[PDB]
């Protein structure tokens, strides 16, 4: 449900967080928290900022 692609890319630290790729669709499925928002790339799962990713939302 609803699909969002980063416009920049985005550097982790810890495990829990994930790398976003610039250009890359992600599914987010559940906002953990209001920063923290979850999604899946290909086959890996993590946490990344919010602040990141960039909502495309089209009708075509």
């Amino acid at each position: 449900m609803r699909q969002c692609k980063v416009l920049f890319e985005y550097i982790p630290q810890n495990e829990d967080e994930l790398e976003l790729k610039v250009g890359d669709i992600i599914d987010i499925n559940e906002e953990v928290e209001e920063g923290w928002w979850s999604g899946t790339l290909n086959n890996k799962l993590g946490l990344f900022p919010s602040n990141f990713v960039k909502e495309l939302e089209l009708e075509h």
